[PDB]
């Protein structure tokens, strides 16, 4: 599992996150939209932005990006012990929403690439590998229960 001193990297980092959800939500979302095209068509709220600077514009889009990290805030926070928590989120994102295990995996790469930009002193290559970890430990508990579900396995 993660040891105690690698979730105390990842809570001192995500302590920086949340002096400023809005902006590292639309960072992070921006960038899996600008990266992966494919994952801005899965919302019919945002797929009419084509450009950046539409994106950046977009106070709506920048609501959802608190939505999204306040979730996964909160799911860091139990340090592995989120089944309460996981359980909804991979119910609707199976189900309803129907996201692939591999965009859960292109929106880590974008949490990990806005973070190293944002909070470089705090997010050494230590800091990094135990944000991997934990990342992993949420992907591999979703992708359990998606094919429980039967969803893409
Ligand atoms: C850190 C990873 C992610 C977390 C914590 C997260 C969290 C959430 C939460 C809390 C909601 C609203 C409640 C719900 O319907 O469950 C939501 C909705 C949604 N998410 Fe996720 N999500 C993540 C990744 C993704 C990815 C990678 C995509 C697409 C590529 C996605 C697409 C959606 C869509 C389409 C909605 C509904 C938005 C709307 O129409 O209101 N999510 N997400």
């Amino acid at each position: 599992v993660l040891s105690e001193g690698e979730w105390q990297l990842v809570l001192h980092v995500w302590a920086k996150v949340e002096a400023d959800v809005a902006g590292h939500g639309q960072d992070i979302l921006i960038r899996l939209f600008k990266s992966h095209p494919e994952t801005l068509e899965k919302f019919d709220r945002f797929k009419h932005l084509k450009t950046e600077a539409e994106m950046k514009a977009s106070e709506d889009l920048k609501k959802h990006g608190v939505t999204v990290l306040t979730a996964l805030g909160a799911i860091l926070k139990k340090k592995g012990h989120h089944e309460a928590e996981l359980k909804p989120l991979a119910q609707s994102h199976a189900t309803k929403h129907k996201i692939p295990i591999k965009y859960l995996e292109f929106i880590s790469e974008a949490i990990i690439h806005v973070l190293h930009s944002r909070h470089p002193g705090d997010f050494g290559a230590d800091a990094q590998g135990a944000m991997n970890k934990a990342l992993e430990l949420f992907r591999k508990d979703i992708a359990a229960k998606y094919k429980e579900l039967g969803y893409q396995g």
